[PDB]
């Protein structure tokens, strides 16, 4: 069995292996890459996303929301409040601000110390969930606007059609701006590409191990465990590694840097936060190896997770003994 320990595993593909994404894809889990829940893939020195972010400012965040957090500093929920509208010249200047800037650090494990202590104490705000692009229509390779759809993967392996479609969006981001513990929609793919700035550091749990990392939140947050049987769909919740590691869970943290992917893989478990000022792009994606977790993926039907328009089909086909409660909580 390929990395049985569950390593975050890390590819540097060729120019060549960057041709073929699904290929690539099967490659990594070849070698046991889904087994940790999150892999980095290091682009080949000749592929760019596009010519230069010189022109990105006019982009506007028409909600950004302020992430506040309640608990303690190791095990805390966060709600989004929403702010008033601004452009991504006016965000960045907030991000760069006395009371939002990265605070004077040595590495990114002191800055990592930094962000569990204090996290709780400040609000940061996040321009998240924008649809959108940042790759040039020229980028043929990774390009993740441009990827096989989930519902033409899920036509080609059952020989269904349906509705629905899959883009991607954008994520502006700054200093404490934090990615609560969640799997995907459906339990499918995720891939990330942080085009520029600075750093997000990610936390992952093996999929073999998700059910460990579901028993604790339902001990660490008892009321919304009653409130809902999959409140981790809320994207409410965070552990911090201590906390992690005081209560056996199996984890591994890794930090992405500008120009680099990462996928998350079916049932991986993943929270994080932003070094500083930052833009990523990210999006669903499935493979074969995909269906079986869309199967059996929980679903919130308390009406707290609310999600997209798409993933009415993915539930009515593959869950259809649930979707009637599922699609109440949607209405
Ligand atoms: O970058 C973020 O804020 C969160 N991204 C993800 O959870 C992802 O790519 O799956
Ligand atoms: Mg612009
Ligand atoms: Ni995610
Ligand atoms: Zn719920």
């Amino acid at each position: 069995a390929q990395n049985p320990n569950c390593n975050i595993m890390i590819f540097h593909p060729t120019k060549e292996e960057f041709n073929d994404f699904d290929k690539y894809i099967a490659y990594m889990e070849s070698q046991g890459a889904h087994r940790a829940g999150l892999a980095k893939i290091i682009p080949p020195k000749e592929w760019k996303a596009r010519e230069t972010y010189d022109n990105i400012s006019e982009i506007l965040i028409a909600t950004p929301l302020q992430q506040v957090a309640s608990g303690r500093a190791g095990v805390f929920t966060q709600y989004h409040k929403k702010k008033k509208a601004m452009t991504v010249g006016e965000y960045r200047h907030l991000a760069n601000s006395k009371k939002y800037q990265t605070p004077p650090h040595q590495n990114f494990e002191d800055l990592e110390r930094k962000y569990w202590k204090n996290r709780i104490y400040n609000s940061p705000i996040y321009g998240a969930d924008i649809s959108g692009s940042l790759f040039d229509e020229n980028t043929k390779q990774w390009n993740l606007g441009h990827l096989g759809t989930i519902q033409d993967l899920l036509e080609k392996e059952c020989g269904v059609v349906i509705e629905g479609v899959n883009t991607p969006y954008l994520y502006f981001g700054m200093w404490k701006t934090t990615f609560a513990w969640h799997t995907e929609d459906m339990d499918l793919y995720s891939i990330n590409y942080l085009h520029l700035g600075e750093p997000k550091t990610w936390y992952v749990v093996p999929p073999e191990h998700g059910q460990r990392l579901e028993r604790l939140a339902r001990e660490l947050f008892p009321g919304s465990s009653r409130g809902c049987g999959a409140f981790l769909r809320h994207k409410v919740a965070l552990i911090s590694p201590t906390v992690l590691k005081e209560n056996g869970i199996p984890f591994n943290r890794i930090t992405q840097e500008a120009g680099e992917f990462m996928v998350t893989f079916p049932y991986g478990y993943h929270a994080g936060f932003n070094h500083g000022f930052n833009c990523a792009e990210a999006i669903n994606f499935a493979t074969p190896r995909w269906i079986d977790y869309g199967k059996m993926a929980s679903q919130c039907s308390c009406g707290e997770a609310r999600v997209t328009f798409s993933m009415d089909a993915f539930v009515r086909i593959l869950q259809p003994e649930r979707y009637d409660l599922w699609k109440r909580g949607q209405d």
